[PDB]
């Protein structure tokens, strides 16, 4: 037992490890998306930059979870990072919809983690999740919903002009 | 009777109170409009900012009227601020048309107030209305008419691209 | 159903709309108070400034709640803003006591909202209320209690000198 | 007839000369008041400064009227400046009340002048009076009413402490 461990349940430790893996997977998905839009036959530079930024942010979230694991005296156990389900994301609108789905999945995982922490009476872990993750997820989901709405209204994905102008004016 | 009151008719005092209520109502309408465009399924940020600015300006106008009431020795009597007639404003173009209607209604109220002040031989009140309200209303009405004209020409509300580009280039 | 909505109960949405209306009502009450002290027969400028600042702060709180409603995929429904119960607030001390009562009422509403959010297992909403509203209310209530205590000790409301000096030294 | 005169009625010219005399008289009254509070047995320096400032402002108003008279091609005819009715103003509160009376008298004269200008269809003169005199009078009357209210509430004129503290905190 760690000399620092106090009020840290084994279930919480396992759930934190699972969340670390999920965040790394999300970072990988965003990396794939970013370099899809860097292809010469897609060529939407600002979409690529947006998704690369999201990938790096996901990596930061995973690293913060690992730091938390060590702070509380838990032990990090890493697992395979599965490859993204898709190789070709087919458009800016489709990529935004996939990102919205992914962010809502991550949010659901975080909500389950918070429920577990509440059940184990771990106020520090609950506060950590609330302060560093829940509002970030809400903001990300709202932003992605806004992007999807605007792309749909502009006529994407059929109108390539819509995605070009969205890339220039919203993501630029 | 107030120690400062001079050449201030009771009818003018009542009309000023009515105008205060009308300005507060206009502020409320603009607030509703602003947060309609903040919805995830509307998502026109610059429309939202424009209407929030208009809401705050209307509040400032109401406060200036209250200051005038106290300056002349009248007594402020506040009333319920009625909720806006609409919950869903349905588009940028429709919201601009509604704002044009509202601003013309406020202008008509101000013109009636000026007529009352003229009939009561209250040059200070006439000058107050002329200096602080009439040209502001004319400018606001002209600007809203310009916005409506441009949105109609661009193809709004059917073309969501038109409203997106108007949001970026005119209101941005 | 909104594309962004997740773990947001209908009861929470309704309670948020009620809280929006309550905050707007509080802003209206503070506006009335502020322009009572601007009267020529009251003439306590710093009381007026204090209550005007409180009114604007209440408006900001209402707008933050509306932003939250949109973030979570709820839909804002506005209602009439009822006029303040009083037209004449009768003194600085009486106005401070009324403000204390109002702030405690708003705090009770926020506590009920937090209880509802806890019952619906909405950690994001609980954290929102805790972070942005609860401590602000505690601080406001403490400040108003301090003001009431000092005004009472100085001999208000009977001693107009007490209210004049409190206006100059505490609120100035 | 002056080479510049146009749409300037003789009645308006005479009324302007009367207003010049009234403004000079008001300046004289304020000068008397100012040096009453400079007496060693009164000794309220900030009251003296306040009334000296008012005296100089009245002189400026008279000079602006003379400039207007020359601009429109009228001819200035000066008259005796009568001495103030009082040599001893008896207190700060009494002086403020006398100043309020004087400012309301000047305002009534200006309103009669504006009525005359309106009857003679002299829009330039009406605008001159509105822009440079009417709101200044309203503000001065409101300020003097505020001062009287505060001095009365503090316990003046019986409480010399009230006038001392008003001199320090309001007029200082
Ligand atoms: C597997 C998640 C699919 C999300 N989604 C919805 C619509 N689109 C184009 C993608
Ligand atoms: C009640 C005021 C209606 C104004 N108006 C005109 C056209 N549109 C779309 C709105
Ligand atoms: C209706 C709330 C009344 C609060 N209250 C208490 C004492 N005073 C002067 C006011
Ligand atoms: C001749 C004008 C008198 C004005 N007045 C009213 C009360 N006090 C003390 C002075
Ligand atoms: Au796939
Ligand atoms: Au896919
Ligand atoms: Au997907
Ligand atoms: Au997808
Ligand atoms: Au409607
Ligand atoms: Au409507
Ligand atoms: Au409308
Ligand atoms: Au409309
Ligand atoms: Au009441
Ligand atoms: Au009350
Ligand atoms: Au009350
Ligand atoms: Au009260
Ligand atoms: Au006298
Ligand atoms: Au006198
Ligand atoms: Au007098
Ligand atoms: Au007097």
């Amino acid at each position: 037992t760690s000399q620092v461990r106090q009020n840290y349940h084994q279930d919480s430790e396992a759930a934190i490890n699972r969340q670390i893996n999920l965040e790394l997977y999300a970072s990988y998905v965003y990396l794939s998306m970013s370099y899809y839009f860097d292809r010469d036959d897609v060529a939407l530079k600002n979409f690529a930059k947006y998704f690369l930024h999201q990938s790096h942010e996901e990596r930061e979230h995973a690293e913060k979870l690992m730091k938390l694991q060590n702070q509380r005296g838990g032990r990090i156990f890493l697992q395979d990072i599965k490859k993204p389900d898709c190789d070709d994301w087919e458009s800016g609108l489709n990529a935004m919809e996939c990102a919205l789905h992914l962010e809502k999945n991550v949010n659901q995982s975080l909500l389950e983690l918070h429920k577990l922490a509440t059940d184990k009476n771990d106020p520090h872990l609950c506060d950590f999740i609330e302060t560093h993750y829940l509002n970030e997820q809400v903001k990300a989901i709202k932003e992605l919903g806004d992007h999807v709405t605007n792309l749909r209204k502009m006529g994407a994905p059929e109108s390539g002009l819509a995605e070009y102008l969205f890339d220039k004016h919203t993501l630029g």
